[PDB]
């Protein structure tokens, strides 16, 4: 009855999903990327036009792997020559091409190997970082007005992060932060001198006779961190024949008392900055509102406006502390922050007050804010049904509390259950992205009476398409764990009979605030395995997981190994005896934590699982980037908890696998999990005598998403899988 | 009853083949260590007694790795703190312990992280090698002479090897040579300033929180070679000078025009030294023989003196030029050389004539000179029966050469045919160890009429444990291709029955001069897989393979990656042929050279083997070292071999992967064979999308030789072999 989805049907792409990726560049219009130009919208009517047709460069010589207009519409940044770094970071050429005499700029070009190149909010200044110092232009054609001079390959980062500020606090390369206007370059600087390195071989081309050593400034758990300064510097200042000035902002003292980490900054107004600082112990931040003094030329932080985050369960924040939302004069703002109950809601301040006011409350959390209007406050939460793993834009009248509206709840329930926003620069029109249960559906909506203006692109095609082949369903539901209910998924295959055992794979990650169990639609390897194999792929969301209150949360606080691998492993036993589960043919496998907590559940002697497949691990966490791990676990010290850190290794449970069929793979230039990981790993396995199944690949990395790697790794764990299964 | 050998009697060593290691101290006695006790024995009549008692150290408050006691016997070197490096090389603390006065020398020790330490060959004078400078001792407690001041980490070396010249040229660590007497001391310098580094992680203990990186010195074929200087110092002016003077012996001019290397350094007598070096171009060697001028204190090397030995076929030597062998006098030599027939023979060099004059036979090889008398000169060779796999102990008369006697061959015909020897310090005695096809046999003989005194030991023990279990046998013949016989080796199933169709197994290596089937008798994984799982491991010398002559060692000069690998798929459809094996499952393995070949008769389409393993496999010979690489290959420049050189690699055949199962495996600190090797052959095999197995060894060098690493690695390999021929 029609074909399945198969292997070769994922990996190659088959059935692909449409998306509607638009850029607001007003209040009233948005920019829509395509694949032979780009073409400006107006939201109000949908009437468009042409910006530019692409082949104005055809012959331009090189290939364009991105645009970028000035807010202005007057210049387009052309991205060439990329070449991926880290997760964010990279380096790249540029040319700038004027549209106003619709010519390429000769003239003072920006250099090649640029790091980070980024327009101002509202003109066309630009400011870019080469070889770590930041610089600055003013007008495009013009020589740029150098503002940093220590720059310094792996020592000194200005306007850029240094590895573990990428990943783990900014989920970015840039760390420069221009005021509203324009008028202020705000940005950080990183000094990983006494940071140490990380350092592994990467074996290149065949034709590359000796290998080469990556080397790149890493913290791991307890060692020296990167050290963080903070600047400001005013751009319509900059001389000429005079080198800028650039006016630090330091403290908190509760913070320069010891190791601190930048966590945050965010604007208020055209010269009122606001930071947020974190304590290497995660417990305890502080946010400094700071305003400019023409007077004085300085920027002062007044005590008494500073605002105390602090948590005696756990971390701050869910990563991190969350961003502030000012309101338009910038004296107050709001912000999601943990309630008395442990739930994340929105908290209203005064910027000298130093209690809140929480606008949102219930057993339920607010994901995040979208938009901020004197009118109305914009938001995510999963408060629907009571459904963790559902999520729903609402608006709060900020007059009364008590009048909170859900906007897209109601749209369309049955497909709709799951979605993200995006609004235009002061709210007056919203784009909303449904991406599950059903296929992903985006829509246009005006702000004043909440009007569905029209359907943006609604995967009518990809629907037409996947009608004629047998696709699995998901059920989501929960579980009962003495007291409190966790959730779970399952991918299900076509004509699923309850009658029939079908073998389980227990797909897991279970990192602290994790979600594995959402309506969210998806066309991955689960699809393949249930569809073609016919194979349950269950996830579950135990102690640990997120979006449900720090009681679950932080369950794990100071304690990763434990609770969360029980709980897996607990889930697995209730789902073994369902009755359509076969308990004999019980899988694990995950990703990074996920891999971790497969090769912990694999090594308990649960006896519950075949088989399982550890992919780019986690072995222990003195091996881990110290952001990270000293979040959930603390200093791997005597006098705090290297105790619990010595307790929570894969290779101290190597004994145990005799019990089961082992696969570990790892690709050998990963920067983020080290290859050193697993390698542990092996060599535990080794000395205790334990035969076990492996796979590294060479200079791949932690995502092992290169085509060729991608398609490899995934057939050779589904002989694996199945092997097992069979 | 009487079960099998199985994989856990190997991995545990269960059945264990005894050995008598023995040290000659003088021409009539000999040490004997017992684990415990250190006696000497005296050849004639076998009486010992107990030279260092078994607690004589207790209480040392360290575990003594090795003993050597200096020529006068009057002290003792301990060796503790060892910590290996490559094949020979490895680190360690030394005590002298004073044998006159009972008593530990606590004053002016040797460093602890010295590389090298060695007695004089007479007296207890001492030379060792520290952060890569040379010091002597003239006494045991007395402060040390620096000899060397450019000593520097993974730049310059003295007294010791780089990377390249201990594996490769001179298989062996050492760099320095005390002349016989003790009074000079020579050394050789090698500076690595310009020559790359091999970088690899080595993880260490799960501790360490960061991995380390190492780095080595180490030329990649074409790539800059180390350079060589080589001095002679006198140590017996060091305590009236200050800074006693290297004298510098350099050239040949033949040999100053490019690349070249120092390849062997043997002295004659108390004056005179021989040097043998090597171009770059492997294929012309020069050797040098220098007298020390006691007018102007310098080392003269006369032309007339000097000797040429080049090839038009292949390279010099085997795997280098052969050492000589000079008479008492100093005034003429002995020395292996191949004759106008291709084959190695023994002939007659006087210093200063350029012709030799050959002394052995034809169709055959001598192997090596074992030892020279005013009488006779011994060496072993591979003439009996004309099997070029088998070993035997010859003498021949120096005043008439056909005068030649065996004394090996006939002692026990059936049980031994594969000997080795080590003489007295006279050669008045010698221990004769027969390793094969029999159970090794020690035998203790003295040279007046090669009368054999006693038995040392027969592995009484082993025989016994043996005659209780079904254990596999052995067949060594040949096989007849163009006309030139080629032999091979099976290790048979017990109950062998030719009417039945078994799996088999190539076991291979092939490298140049390399010999895989002989009468050398084995406890190993070949063992098991035949006596417990029935398979017959098989092994093939081929072309390329060495002790048969030029004509078949250098077939594949220049041309390493086919004829050689041809012949290895010719020997599975020959053995094929015989009738006993199943055509459905043939297999493949091999380690090192061994991996390349296995990995490229795999990919090679032939469709012959059904499954095969690589271990740390060489995959392009432009990453493995220098030094091995171009004396069979060139150099891998347009102008010269790089086509053949890009034509050989085995990631240009992974297409061909896909109709084999493959398995490949290597260590991660493998400073060898790099591990890039390996780590270019999978993603070659990801970029054509072909599946295969694979396991790496984490911290394991190119052994993979750590007690669990090894019992690990056997244990996947059978699991693999068992499940592609569908067994148990
Ligand atoms: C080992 O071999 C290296 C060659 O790679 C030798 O290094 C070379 O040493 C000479 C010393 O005469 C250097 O020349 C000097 O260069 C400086 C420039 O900084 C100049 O001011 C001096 O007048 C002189 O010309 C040469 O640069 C250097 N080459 C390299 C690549 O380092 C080294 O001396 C050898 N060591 C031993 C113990 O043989
Ligand atoms: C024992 O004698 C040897 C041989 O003379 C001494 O070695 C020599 O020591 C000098 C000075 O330490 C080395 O440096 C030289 O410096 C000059 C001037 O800067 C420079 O022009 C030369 O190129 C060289 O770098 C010299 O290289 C070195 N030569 C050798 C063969 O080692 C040694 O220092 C003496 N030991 C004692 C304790 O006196
Ligand atoms: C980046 O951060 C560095 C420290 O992590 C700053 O530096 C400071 O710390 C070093 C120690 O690493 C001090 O000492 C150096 O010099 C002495 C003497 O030469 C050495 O003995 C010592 O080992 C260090 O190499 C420096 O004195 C100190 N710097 C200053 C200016 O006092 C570094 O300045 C900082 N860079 C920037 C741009 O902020
Ligand atoms: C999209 O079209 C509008 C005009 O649309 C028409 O007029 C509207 C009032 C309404 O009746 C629609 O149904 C009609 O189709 C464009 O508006 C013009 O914008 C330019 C500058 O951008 C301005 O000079 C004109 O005065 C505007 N016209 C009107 C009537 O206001 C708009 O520019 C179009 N957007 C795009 C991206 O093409
Ligand atoms: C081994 O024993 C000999 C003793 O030899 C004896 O006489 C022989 C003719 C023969 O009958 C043997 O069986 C006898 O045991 C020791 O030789 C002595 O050596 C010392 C010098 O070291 C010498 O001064 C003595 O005269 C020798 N003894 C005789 C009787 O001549 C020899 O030392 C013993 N070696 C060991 C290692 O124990
Ligand atoms: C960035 O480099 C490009 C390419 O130049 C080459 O590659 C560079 C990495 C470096 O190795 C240069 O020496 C190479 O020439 C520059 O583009 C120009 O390209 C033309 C032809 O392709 C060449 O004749 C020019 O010399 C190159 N450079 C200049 C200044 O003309 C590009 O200009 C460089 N970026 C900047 C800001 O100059
Ligand atoms: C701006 O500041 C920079 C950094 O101090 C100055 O540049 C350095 O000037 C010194 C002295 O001339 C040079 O030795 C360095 O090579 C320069 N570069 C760096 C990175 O230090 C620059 O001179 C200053 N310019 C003005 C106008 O004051
Ligand atoms: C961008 O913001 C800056 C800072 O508020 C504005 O600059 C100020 O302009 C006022 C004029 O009303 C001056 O009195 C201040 O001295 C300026 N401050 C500084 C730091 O220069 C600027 O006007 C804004 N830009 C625009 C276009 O409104
Ligand atoms: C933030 O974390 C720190 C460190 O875990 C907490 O301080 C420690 O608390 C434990 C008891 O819970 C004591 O044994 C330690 O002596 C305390 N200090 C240190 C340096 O470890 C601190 O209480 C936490 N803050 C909050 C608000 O809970
Ligand atoms: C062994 O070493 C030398 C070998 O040259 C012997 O000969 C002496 O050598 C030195 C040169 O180093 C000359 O100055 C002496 O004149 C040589 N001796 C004679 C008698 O001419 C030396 O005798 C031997 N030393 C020992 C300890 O045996
Ligand atoms: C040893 O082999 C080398 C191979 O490099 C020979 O080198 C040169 O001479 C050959 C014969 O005349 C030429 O065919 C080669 O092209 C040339 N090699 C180079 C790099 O130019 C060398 O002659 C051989 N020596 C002997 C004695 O045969
Ligand atoms: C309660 O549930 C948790 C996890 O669901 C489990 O670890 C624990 O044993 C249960 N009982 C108690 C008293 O905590
Ligand atoms: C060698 O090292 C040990 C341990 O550090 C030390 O006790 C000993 O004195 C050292 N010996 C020498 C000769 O330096
Ligand atoms: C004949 O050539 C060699 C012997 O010279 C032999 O090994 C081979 O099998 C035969 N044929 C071919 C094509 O090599």
């Amino acid at each position: 009855s029609r074909k399945t989805y198969t292997l070769t049907d994922y990996l190659k792409n088959t059935y692909r999903l449409k998306l509607y990726s638009l850029r607001w560049i007003s209040d009233h219009e948005y920019l829509y990327k395509q694949e032979n130009n780009i073409l400006v919208f107006n939201a109000e009517y949908g009437n468009s036009s042409v910006f530019l047709e692409n082949s104005t460069f055809d012959e331009f010589g090189h290939s364009i792997n991105d645009y970028s207009i000035s807010p202005d519409g007057q210049f387009i940044l052309l991205e060439y020559n990329y070449v991926k770094q880290w997760r964010h970071s990279y380096t790249a050429s540029y040319d700038i091409y004027d549209l106003n005499k619709r010519q390429l700029i000769t003239e003072e070009r920006i250099p090649n190997n640029t790091q980070w190149v980024t327009w101002s909010p509202v003109g066309h200044k630009l400011a870019y970082v080469w070889n770590n110092d930041i610089y600055v232009k003013i007008e495009p054609n013009l020589p740029s007005y150098r503002i940093t001079w220590t720059g310094k390959e792996d020592i000194i980062y200005n306007g850029i992060t240094d590895w573990v500020y990428e990943e783990e606090v900014f989920s970015a390369y840039s760390a420069l932060w221009w005021s509203p206007n324009g008028t202020f370059l705000a940005y950080a600087q990183f000094n990983d001198t006494e940071v140490p390195l990380i350092e592994y071989s990467f074996y290149s081309d065949e034709s590359l006779q000796y290998p080469k050593t990556v080397r790149v400034p890493y913290p791991k758990a307890g060692a020296v961190n990167p050290t963080v300064k903070f600047f400001v510097v005013n751009t319509d200042s900059l001389s000429s024949v005079t080198n800028a000035t650039s006016i630090q902002i330091t403290a908190p003292a509760s913070m320069l008392i010891g190791d601190h980490y930048l966590c945050d900054v965010t604007w208020a107004t055209q010269e009122r900055i606001s930071l947020q600082w974190l304590r290497r112990i995660q417990n305890y931040s502080v946010m400094d509102i700071c305003d400019y003094d023409e007077s004085s030329g300085r920027w002062n932080c007044l005590v008494a406006r500073q605002h105390i985050e602090m948590s005696t369960t756990g971390w701050v924040g869910r990563f991190r502390p969350s961003e502030p939302h000012f309101t338009l004069d910038g004296n107050s703002f709001y912000k999601i922050i943990s309630n008395e109950e442990g739930y994340r809601h929105i908290c209203y301040f005064q910027i000298d007050k130093k209690d809140c006011t929480f606008i949102t409350k219930g057993t339920w959390e607010v994901i995040g804010i979208e938009a901020l209007t004197s009118d109305y406050l914009y938001y995510i939460s999963n408060e629907y049904k009571g459904m963790p793993g559902g999520r729903n834009l609402y608006k709060i009248q900020l007059s009364d509390y008590t009048k909170v509206t859900c906007l897209s709840c109601e749209l369309n329930p049955e497909r709709c259950q799951y979605y993200s926003v995006s609004f235009s620069k002061e709210a007056k029109y919203y784009q909303l992205r449904c991406s599950g249960p059903g296929l992903p559906l985006y829509t246009l909506h005006s702000s004043v009476n909440d009007k569905g203006l029209r359907v943006l692109e609604d995967n009518s095609a990809l629907d037409k398409m996947l009608q004629n082949v047998q696709m699995p369903s998901k059920k989501l539901d929960f579980i009962i764990l003495n007291e409190t209910k966790f959730w779970y998924q399952m991918i299900l295959p076509p004509h699923f009979d309850k009658s029939k055992k079908y073998p389980l794979l227990l797909d897991v990650y279970a990192g602290p605030c994790s979600q594995k169990a959402d309506t969210v639609f998806r066309l991955n390897w689960a699809t393949y395995l249930a569809s073609t194999e016919n194979i349950i792929v269950a996830s579950f969301d135990g102690r640990g997981s997120g979006y449900q209150g720090d009681k679950i949360m932080h369950a794990i606080n100071r304690r990763l190994g434990t609770f969360e691998v029980e709980d897996q492993i607990e889930a697995a036993r209730q789902f073994s005896k369902m009755g359509f589960v076969d308990n004999k043919r019980i899988a694990i496998w995950g990703w990074s934590y996920g891999g971790y907590v497969t090769s912990m559940v694999l090594g308990s002697g649960s006896g519950v699982f075949k088989c399982g497949i550890a992919v780019a691990p986690v072995s222990r966490w003195e091996y881990y980037d110290s952001v990270y791990t000293e979040r959930y676990m603390g200093l791997p010290t005597p006098e705090d908890n290297l105790d619990h850190y010595r307790n929570s290794t894969v290779m101290s449970r190597a004994e145990n696998f005799k019990q089961v069929e082992y696969l570990l793979i790892h690709g050998t230039a990963d920067d983020n999990v080290h290859f050193q990981q697993s390698a542990q790993i092996s060599k535990a396995l080794v000395d205790v005598g334990v035969d076990f199944q492996a796979m590294w690949y060479t200079d791949e990395d932690h995502g092992i998403a290169s085509s060729t790697a991608h398609q490899h790794i995934y057939t050779h764990m589904s002989h694996f899988i199945k092997q097992c299964f069979s």
